[PDB]
């Protein structure tokens, strides 16, 4: 590619598997999103709160396809796996299981990132850092303050808990 | 009639027989609104929801009328049978009565959608179908999700239950 | 389901096949729209013709995930097979491809409401009526002018001729 | 300097050296844009195009200038030396050489990066990220770009290629 500069092979082969691990993301908090529309489920603010989550790592995989073209790699895309799961139980559990979602993408960016800093590559490491690096943190907090307020709520009634969760904090 | 032009006598005798079928769902509704607004049982918010529901009912009622005169078809009015019940114990006892109520007259709207459509009436079937079918199958969601958040919010207090829902949901 | 009434269980099936399809083929759009944007390629507005083609069919795919929610049915997601190619050849190549999806989306979706009306499911087949097969032969309409107005390009100068429909028609 | 700190030589020393660069490739740009403003090349848009890129590296030298004093290094200017070439030849030409321009301006910014990560200054490797490691990037793209589309109507005609060039992608 006669833009390529300063790009290393290892940093365009794990932006491809990123984009790909972003868009499996995505497909989870649809799943979820979904599940919380069921008539016997009905938590209508828990399925808006998942699916814009699903929208931002959407956009997030998109992004990084246009890094990927402005830096002149090359996008492979690779088939994106199911979620683990059809049914996610209940609010909380769903929630946890974001949480674990968040942490493991987090991980991610952090391995690719040292992987542009291994190659001195600032102009990635810079673009990894905001908004990716400083999204995911801010989602992990938000996450882990839903999960101390709804488990605080599930001890006394998990019935009513869910209820007034999905109106007062997720309305 | 002048204006009658491929209208069946069964289209014909489904379509009044439908009218009376909604005018018995809007009188249905109306009692448990009624119910509702006692100082005994005292829920605003399930008076209003129900009192809309019987309004819409007779909306329809209306316009099956007068879908009858346009086809140059014959109105005929049958005396409109009083509730089955006059006190509706409960919310939850009266949200799931109006689910099945409105599973009978969706079977209704189908059952002369099909004799329409046997009947070659292109006309009929496209008038049934939007916005009567439509409308059926949106409130049957939106009551079943209803009940679904009810019953939630009963098994811990039943007292507690109606008041949060009245105010957060149906408010 | 509480919720569930007039509705198959081959309708349910079709439907959850109809949605990875859908998610399929704007998997497909996402690649051309980036094979666009590479350096090599520069043809941004044939990639942002790409771009908007996949958005419409995840809009699709979501809205197909509602309405088996809104009938009662359940929502089962199947993994997401890649793209059948990562280079697209050309401007011309891209649009005839985009032609062949189209035309097998559209022979999917009739199947779908061959079904429904099988079934007897008026609720349905008015449903993939508009705005879906509606939408289909209105794109497939509008791909099929841009071929032929692409090929006559062509035959003169390709170099010239992608550079002309970029700007000129869709842009 | 009463206000110097953590700021080493060598960083001081790249700096004077980098706007001295800077200053060159907009002298570079400004002869390009002449040079496509004489009669007998006439391409009006391409010297708005170089002289807007001429004007955009004048600022950066100037910023770097403010940079140095800010951080309480001492400005040293050095001549400019005039361009390699008085005639540009053509379009596709003039473009090809400011892609190389662009990516040696590039390198000379990525090299004074590694200095100042080499001497633990991150005040310095931030202020060098954005927007100047990000504005090479962006420009070498958009060069690439537009030099694919020159070449591609290059091959019909070069005559016509400059012509619609300059029109459609230019202006």
């Amino acid at each position: 590619s006669q833009v390529r500069q300063n790009f290393h092979q290892d940093c365009e082969a794990g932006l491809n598997r990123t984009v790909n691990l972003k868009f499996h993301s995505s497909y989870v908090y649809l799943s979820m999103a979904s599940y919380f529309n069921r008539d016997d489920v009905a938590l209508s603010n828990f399925a808006k709160f998942f699916r814009e989550r699903s929208e931002e790592e959407k956009e997030h995989a998109e992004k990084l396809i246009e890094y990927q073209n402005q830096r002149g790699g090359r996008v492979f895309l690779q088939s994106v796996e199911k979620p683990e799961r059809d049914d996610w139980a209940n609010g909380l559990e769903a929630l946890q299981t974001a949480l674990k979602l968040q942490k493991s993408v987090n991980q991610a960016l952090l391995d690719l990132h040292a992987v542009a800093a291994d190659k001195s590559d600032p102009h990635m490491t810079d673009f990894l850092e905001s908004p990716y690096l400083s999204e995911s943190v801010e989602t992990i907090k938000k996450l882990g303050d839903h999960i101390t307020s709804l488990k605080k709520l599930w001890s006394s009634h998990p019935g009513m808990a869910e209820y007034l969760f999905n109106k007062h904090t997720l309305g």
